[PDB]
């Protein structure tokens, strides 16, 4: 014997490209165990299988998983294909990570073998809320949103890490998304004299807002999370996007200590740069550790989620419900031509 995990992606669709991160990932991170020994000698085997992101076809995998004695899966890709085969794990003890499944009913149900390896958007409120606090120390904030709901919870989010910090927060005001005439806000930003903006919401609307601030010679600095990253937010801002804040995953693909991963991901001409290569790679370390204590998916659920596990990705830890615990996402200082650095 050899230990078999299923990493299931999605190597089909136009998603195609976020299952090739996690073979990627995962497939470097197998090599990397396996060579420095295995569990105990027991080398792992990764075993995959497609989704191709259809919630029908996510049951048939994670059916044919069970029927193959298939014990530890990494994955599911995609919300929507992951919920359904996660009820199929759950019933016959069969542990499932998933390093890209952001959607929080994944874990809201009282199932006790799913754990997460990516940080969930709920998670760059405090991630924003703390870098104004203790980088940006703005003096008058206006948080604004689109009333929509990613955005009027993170800016719901950020309002209150604002206060419990003690934070001048002059007003909270929504915008009808759709809206291209900002004159209303902008005049009002002029007014009450604010200094910074927290933007909830996405870049059609960050990119209205910007262009308009900037016209009426408002210097304000503002934030936005990474729904507003997008080549688009550049093609029509331009300059008016430079020095913008974002909140958004960090490079781990830079970080000084993953270049033996990096560097050897590269010689196979593969690409390290995406997120779920990451995310993937931190998941089979995860599992890893979890097996060198036990073979039983309830015993290294039980492991992981009270024990903190050393990961590309940083020192990870996880609450009851199988979700990262204090993650946080990177700041980054937008550029006028859609590139952006870490911010200091």
């Amino acid at each position: 014997e050899d230990i078999k995990v299923a990493v299931v992606g999605a190597m089909s669709g136009p998603v195609a490209q976020y299952g090739d991160q996690e073979f990627t990932g995962a497939e470097q991170a197998v090599a990397d165990i396996n060579a420095k020994g295995g569990i105990k000698g027991n080398k792992l085997q990764i075993a995959k299988y497609d989704d191709a992101c259809d919630p029908k076809q996510a049951v048939a995998v994670a059916n044919k998983v069970v029927n193959d004695g298939i014990k530890y899966v990494i994955g599911h890709l995609c919300s929507s294909s992951t919920q359904p085969a996660s009820d199929i794990y759950e019933d016959e003890g069969i542990l499932m990570i998933t390093p890209a499944a952001t959607a929080p009913e994944l874990t809201a149900r009282g199932y006790q073998l799913i754990l997460r390896t990516t940080g969930l958007d709920s998670d760059q409120g405090p991630t924003a809320a703390k870098y104004i606090l203790e980088k940006v120390k703005p003096q008058r904030i206006a948080i604004v949103h689109d009333k929509q709901q990613y955005g009027e919870g993170l800016a719901r989010a950020v309002q209150d890490g604002l206060k419990k910090g003690n934070a001048n927060v002059v007003f909270f005001d929504g915008i009808t998304a759709g809206e291209k005439d900002f004159s209303t806000l902008v005049a009002r930003l002029k007014k009450e004299n604010i200094d910074f903006v927290y933007y909830g919401g996405y870049h059609p609307e960050m990119g209205q807002i910007l262009r308009q601030a900037r016209a009426a010679g408002l210097k304000t600095q503002f934030m936005g999370p990474e729904g507003v990253a997008n080549v688009s937010l550049s093609n029509i801002a331009g300059e008016s996007a430079e020095g913008l804040l974002v909140t958004k995953p960090k490079n781990y693909d830079q970080v000084p200590a993953n270049k033996p991963i990096v560097d050897a991901i590269k010689a196979k001409k593969q690409d390290p740069s995406g997120a779920f290569v990451w995310t993937t790679y931190a998941a089979l370390q995860s599992l890893q550790a979890g097996l060198n204590q036990s073979d039983d998916p309830a015993e290294i659920a039980k492991y992981l989620k009270a024990n903190s596990v050393d990961t590309v990705m940083g020192p990870l830890t996880w609450d009851e419900k199988g979700d990262l615990k204090g993650f946080e996402f990177g700041v980054f200082d937008w550029h006028a031509n859609g590139t952006a650095t870490d911010a200091k």
